[PDB]
């Protein structure tokens, strides 16, 4: 329904990968998992890693495409195609150029905004799932963009980072249940303390 | 048998990987592709780009894995088995931590060194391929390894890259024409200084 109901982390796989910015999806996924106690499990018919369990009530499911990133469209287009979730019930956690570390945003359709993940998911289950965008900065000039991501951040950086994942961690349990407004007022609130 | 008709080079498909370290080995054969005028083509049946044509008198092709580096088996190995290359037939150009950049080696057999390139191929195919180790130098530690391989080489080193490149190339004719153990002797006495 209204209810989130298929939660999807983008990123890149790989030990190599996994502490750049590009992966700031995956981060939130793989929290918000251990959180809850899901076990996220190889599901290679999806080309992800995936699970399902309980989130405040409600039967959430969770995924990381292991496609790479610009590649993600071919694990969540089938999955979701597979457990019938309509776009409406689907948040995408995602690294955001154009906002800051330490600023996150939950944000309603529009476009890829530049982003290779979700350029590869608008064209075939549109545009209307939610997003959570998860400030990583932006470097200044285009050239400098792919070590940005494919980089990782300082220690300060990352905290800030961090930081913006708790507190979007602390109100899945406002999209779990339908309250999408509510959850992105509050989510999008935030500041660094 | 010796001859070498197929030459790989390992590497990250897209703009955002073209002018990283790692993808040493894409340079190399992009460079002898056009260096004899053959095309690169979208090859989809073996998840690559791949060529055929006419090297020095040899009926020669030349794929790109366009697998993301970890899984270049994926296209190598399909590939060599649906043309019945023999690994002793194949050259594999990859980048080299361990080497610095101008230095540019041919080596026969042995393992992958910890490059998860090769690391994806070996198992299927066994070591007794062809390599052109062409080194980018190794950042001192572990965890600076990802940053390295998935960065850009500032000017300096990219110039003595790019000529031991260059002299590999010229060492093409030799390799072939299946004088192995020549085209060795002549690659291995580069000196980028």
């Amino acid at each position: 329904m209204s209810n989130i109901s298929l939660i999807v982390g983008l990123g890149n796989p790989g030990s190599e990968y996994a502490q750049t910015r590009h992966n700031a999806g995956f981060w939130f996924v793989e929290q918000l998992a251990d959180k809850y106690g899901i076990t996220l499990k190889n599901d290679p018919k999806f080309h992800g890693i995936s699970g399902r369990g309980n989130i405040e009530g409600h039967d959430v499911r969770l995924l990381l495409p292991m496609t790479y990133m610009n590649r993600s469209g071919q694990s969540v287009v089938p999955f979701s195609k597979f457990y019938q979730i309509a776009p409406e019930a689907i948040l995408i956690a995602h690294d955001e150029l154009d906002m800051n570390p330490g600023v996150i945003r939950l944000k309603t359709g529009g476009g890829h905004g530049g982003h290779n993940g979700l350029r590869d998911i608008v064209p075939h289950i549109g545009p209307n799932f939610h997003r959570l965008r998860i400030g990583i900065g932006h470097p200044g000039s285009k050239e400098r963009v792919s070590g940005h991501v494919l980089g990782k951040a300082p220690s300060n950086e990352q905290s800030l980072m961090d930081g913006a994942i708790d507190h979007a961690l602390s109100k899945v349990k406002l999209l779990v249940q339908g309250q999408v407004p509510q959850a992105m007022n509050q989510i999008n609130a935030y500041k660094p303390a």
